[PDB]
């Protein structure tokens, strides 16, 4: 991929373009928040997260994989319990864990489910469904 | 103090926990549990987010709705561009927007796709797929 860097002021490259290094330091330069998502993935791999993923499967499957009401139920329940395990973590960390855990549950549905014709235009509508579940769930 | 009238107990030693309290300049005034997800949903409803959702559809559909490589591509690309629009937002806000936007894309796939037999046991495996895409994508 090779990320892009600014013409001047920091943003030094890496790998190659240097036969030998004659500088001493610790942590290299940064641009995007990587370790945040990395940490979320690590605790996402925890046994607690995996169990919640399974529960997300049963909820969506029984109520309706593509139902507004069913999706709202899954987001609300998962966010609550994920907070219960992680009181030490900041409020933002709670939101991260709930959201990506919902992503994993949906992946499980796709693998078990069959893919037909993609209704590309309505993709925005389903986006509204997810945004709706967040607002209603945390609104009250 | 839930020491009594409750089978579960707490004593980790995390200086207690915050729940329903009023203070100014000390314990971080103005909490943010609900409104965090609410704000993420609001900007998720932005035209920029909807367009990215559509792009997520094409990526997963063409490469493979249930492919490890395809999922990694979607997460990496979306996270990058979502940061590009939102430089003003904190690093955590960037992660939130990318993650739930992936959730919405998956919902679009489910609505267009057909549901067969749910392989409940492998749900944990698909959870590993998502965690993997995060680690690799931001690890560089």
């Amino acid at each position: 991929m090779a990320s892009m860097t600014g013409g001047q002021q920091m943003g030094r490259g890496s790998m190659g373009a240097a036969s030998a290094a004659v500088s001493v330091g610790g942590y290299g330069p940064q641009s995007s928040s990587a370790p945040v998502a990395s940490a979320a993935a690590s605790r996402l791999s925890s046994p607690a997260a995996s169990s919640r993923v399974s529960s997300a499967v049963s909820s969506l499957v029984s109520s309706g994989p593509t139902n507004q009401a069913a999706l709202s139920n899954t987001i609300s329940s998962v966010v609550s319990q994920v907070s219960a395990s992680n009181p030490g973590l900041s409020g933002c960390d709670v939101l991260v864990q709930a959201l990506l855990e919902v992503v994993s549950a949906l992946v499980s549905i796709l693998g078990s489910s069959s893919i037909g014709q993609i209704n590309y235009g309505a993709s925005a509508q389903y986006t509204q469904m997810v945004g709706q579940s967040v607002a209603q769930a945390l609104a009250g």
